[PDB]
């Protein structure tokens, strides 16, 4: 009931948004640079999107991750299942990497199993927000610097090395099972195969804590700021020499045997999510829709706003209420600190989208309904209309779908996983929530 | 549907927790040490606890926060409505942050209205976990070494101090409408004072630059902190040019309107929590009641989840019996996650530091579970006046302030958008 209290309170902390949008803007004058929708092109498509499930047991998180690609051919799935451990941030960040590596996967083989002329994939989500900040981002980053520095760097690239190579043949063996069931239990690599690998590498040079030493950089700052005291400390030299020092210092560091054994856990599934983005990207009209993304760090990288926020914009300004389409005159880059230098080289058509770039646009399919932030590898001009092809009404079917099928309105494990973990051996832990 | 490769996975994956647990090695001469419950003692009680709702608009998060007491005397509330910005952590944090304030709150006015011999507060969550890691971080540090260095050492303290003013008012208001009402719509003070300090200590240090920014002069005195951004800056220049120009107060720097807001907004909330935690802190038995607690920290800062132990015994010793067994050694906050410039301001945190948390595993019935209990003082003292409200599995002061707190089917559902339908836009509020 109540609360009305605030709401004045709401109302002005969204509007003091808008208000702030049609001013700052000066209109942009691009909304009027907006170009009606073009004419549709007959594609054969893929679209795609996944849930995660998750519940605790007391220290340890067990999810089941499932992705569905529905289109123009039969009803393709990717699921998984398992349990980690919790730190309460970095394990979410965990499913959610393989929620979207799983995609990514199922989206590209997708593509494969797609016949005609024009040939497209959906996705559920954006381009950007992948690549902008990686999700566990403090500790995949410092993961990798934390495994370079443990088992040496060129020890490093053959591991690297290796375990593409597993990943390779990771994707034809599944490739495999989607044409018989067009299923699969176990899109995720990185699990099974990370107790090997660390015997490999690791367990050779480990000996029970020990030390490492890595650059300041592979965390930070947070903050932010530095004390006065240093530049007194260091002077006579130039603010160049010292930034220098500053950006470049290694600091030192221990590490027991879980923390290994996680470096070690985090780099793979790192990379394999990697891996999926590269053998993604090769698809040749890569689509990438979301009705919600936001705008914050973005802009950052020019400026631009949220597609709600625009929706507005324009129907209480120009007055619209329109279909059709805005493309962004800038395409725009990747940040290269997500990708390490000694990353890249294996997957090219990341790199590839370095130099390329993402083109946005936004776009109405109809009326009185809404507006989608649109990305892209190829350009709004050329992958619009196919995926236009496909749409239903308000907005496309194959997306509405994929949206609609692989919602979980029942947990199977609901009832199902623990109920059998009675068995084994302890149901205690079962007990718990 | 299963793999039962992947159960199998799963089961394994579990039980080498256990089976690794069973290797005993501060537990094989724990276990033993396992004592009987004491008797009860008469005690007075208000167990506290809080659910939050959220759902977004866009990059618009809104949420509803809800904290209930229960216990010796009336039912007392908290809530609290409202949006911010999404940035996934920061926003998702600053809730949690703001929860934790009620609950904290609640339960320090609740104590106030207590009568009894004995008094003691019971709090749904563990004392640890939310101060070994606190919510919304690194980010609340960073933040306040902003403003530190932007506004200024002096004109922060400044700021500092009148915030707790506003602050002490704040409770006064506050536990007067308990009283009457037993309730109250205004819980949390930041967001309805934040603009107003914004004008004072932030629009005055500031002047407008090109989209979006602003110029901001870097002031001179304690660490006086300068900026990093501030080296960013200076790059074709001595070391000591940089110096003479700060001593000059030349220094400019270029960041934007947003983020220094925000950075204040950050500042104010983790403020208002802290001292949420300083006046929960002066209550004299105070006790935390987990089931399930964890963290990958909570083995290595100097023990073991509950549910691995609660198997572990019955599947050893042949217990599964009720008791409570006290960790040795209280535990003290690590110092990193409380500024040393503001615990001047918030004695019992810094009392807490030194003194440190007393935990123990308790079972209170049978062959029922065993939660975490974590208090400000000696288990032994404590768990008698815990005990005197033993409902059944476990305490009813708390089942009923969780029972209590799910209260929430959503309200707002059919409700603030169709209200914000209104105004003028129901744009967002279309979820788009
Ligand atoms: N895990 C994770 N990391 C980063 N950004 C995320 C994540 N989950 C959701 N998002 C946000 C960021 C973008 O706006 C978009 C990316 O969708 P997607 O399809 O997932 O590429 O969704
Ligand atoms: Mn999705
Ligand atoms: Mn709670």
């Amino acid at each position: 009931l109540l609360s009305k209290q605030s709401i004045e309170r709401i109302t002005k902390i969204l509007l003091d948004e808008l208000e702030n949008v049609r001013e700052n803007e000066q209109i942009r004058n691009i909304i009027n640079s907006w170009k009606p929708l073009p004419s549709p092109e007959k594609s054969s498509i893929y679209a795609v999107d996944g849930s995660r499930s998750v519940s605790r047991l007391s220290g340890t998180v067990i999810y089941f991750l499932s992705a569905l690609a529905v289109g123009s051919g039969k009803q393709l799935r990717l699921s998984y299942a398992n349990a980690i451990k919790s730190n309460y941030g970095t394990s979410d960040q965990i499913v959610r990497m393989q929620m979207e590596t799983l995609e990514n996967m199922l989206g590209y083989l997708a593509y494969r199993k797609l016949e005609g002329e024009k040939r497209a994939i959906l996705m559920d989500g954006t381009l950007t927000g992948s690549l902008v900040r990686p999700p566990v981002y403090p500790e995949d980053i410092r993961s990798l610097n934390v495994m370079r520095a443990l088992i040496g760097e060129s020890d490093f690239e053959n591991l690297l090395n290796e375990f593409l190579e597993k990943l390779r043949d990771h994707y034809r063996k599944v490739e495999e099972h989607l044409e018989k069931n067009g299923n699969y239990d176990s899109p995720i690599l990185t699990d099974n195969v990370v107790e090997k690998l660390r015997k490999k590498y690791i367990d050779t040079k480990v000996i029970a804590k020990v030390k490492v030493k890595i650059p300041r950089k592979a965390l930070g700052y947070s903050p932010r700021v530095i004390p006065i005291e240093v530049l007194e400390s260091s002077r006579g030299k130039s603010v160049d020499e010292l930034l220098q020092e500053l950006d470049e210092e290694k600091v030192e560091l221990y590490l027991g045997k879980d923390d290994i054994y996680d470096a070690l856990h985090m780099t793979l599934s790192y990379i394999e999510y990697l891996y999926s983005i590269d053998k993604l990207l090769e698809v040749k009209n890569l689509a990438y829709i979301a009705k919600s993304f936001y705008t914050k760090t973005l802009a950052r990288t020019v400026e631009i706003v949220d597609t709600a926020l625009l929706d507005a914009v324009i129907r209480t300004l120009i007055g619209h209420e329109k279909e059709g389409y805005l493309e962004i005159e800038h395409a725009v880059v990747p940040p290269k600190w997500s990708f390490p230098d000694f990353l890249l080289s294996k997957f090219r058509n990341i790199e590839k989208l370095i130099d390329k770039g993402i083109h946005l646009a936004y776009v109405r399919f109809e009326q009185g309904d809404v507006i989608y932030m649109l990305q892209s590898t190829t350009n709004i001009e050329k992958i619009l209309p196919l995926i236009l092809h496909h749409k239903a009404g308000g907005y496309l079917r194959p997306l509405q779908l994929a949206h609609h099928g692989v919602k979980i309105s029942y947990k199977e494990a609901r009832h199902t996983l623990e109920a059998l973990i009675n068995a084994l051996r302890n149901r205690d832990p079962a007990l718990k929530i």
